[PDB]
This record gives C-alpha cells, structure tokens and sequence, in this order.
C-alpha cells in the first residue's frame, strides 16, 4: 500500500508514535517518506547481504527473520514479510523497539541525513489529527 502523508500520520498517531521516546510525529512521517516513499512493500538489499523491509526499512541483520541473512538476529520476533503488510502495526511495534535501543532515530540513515534538524512539523501540517 502507498500511504498518503496525512493518512500515514493518522495511522502512526493511533499506534502511539506521536512523541514516542520524545520524537514528535513529524519525525516518523519524514523518516517514512525518505526511507520508503510511504510504500509498505519497499525492499532494498544491503551490501552485507541483509535486506531492509517496509515503510520504515527495518533491517534483517537485527530485527526480523527473512531466512537468508546468516548469523542475523530477529529482535522483533517476526518474519520480515510481516513488515510489508498494508497494516503498519508490525512495523510500528518493531520501530518502537528500535528507537528504544539507545541510538534513537539515528538508526534510520535517511532520518539522520534528511530529517534531523529540519522543521519536521511541516510533514504533518494540514492533516486532521
Ligand atoms: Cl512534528
Ligand atoms: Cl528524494
Ligand atoms: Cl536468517
Ligand atoms: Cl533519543
Ligand atoms: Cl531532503
Ligand atoms: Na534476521
């Protein structure tokens, strides 16, 4: 599913991501925009052989099982394919574990390079929330 900007903001908010670990909603929407262009089916293969999955491009090296990343962990305890669902619940739950782990949203390269330090509230401007 390719979400609209406000549609995704409202889904994220209902799932408890607004101000989660201090990160306002615009941060999450910005990260999703640049990681996946709001497409829950996005996949990208990394050089080490791991793959990134879903709207927030969660990586198989640590967070989900895809059966082809030898030596990896599955800290969210899910198949990576669950992260490609049109229902973003699995992706949100796993992201909450990721952002709690100490590095905050710096775990998302696109957030660090394209969202951090910018006016992220712009990503939710105009939305009914
Ligand atoms: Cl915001
Ligand atoms: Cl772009
Ligand atoms: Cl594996
Ligand atoms: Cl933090
Ligand atoms: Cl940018
Ligand atoms: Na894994």
């Amino acid at each position: 599913k390719v979400f609209g900007r406000c549609e995704l903001a409202a889904a994220m908010k209902r799932h408890g991501l607004d101000n989660y670990r201090g990160y306002s909603l615009g941060n999450w929407v910005c990260a999703a925009k640049f990681e996946s262009n709001f497409n829950t089916q996005a996949t990208n293969r990394n050089t080490d052989g791991s793959t990134d999955y879903g709207i927030l491009q969660i990586n198989s090296r640590w967070w989900c099982n895809d059966g082809r990343t030898p030596g990896s962990r599955n800290l969210c305890n899910i198949p990576c394919s669950a992260l490609l669902s049109s229902d973003i619940t699995a992706s949100v739950n796993c992201a909450k574990k990721i952002v709690s782990d100490g590095n905050g949203m710096n775990a998302w390269v696109a957030w660090r390079n394209r969202c951090k330090g910018t006016d992220v509230q712009a990503w939710i401007r105009g939305c009914r929330l």
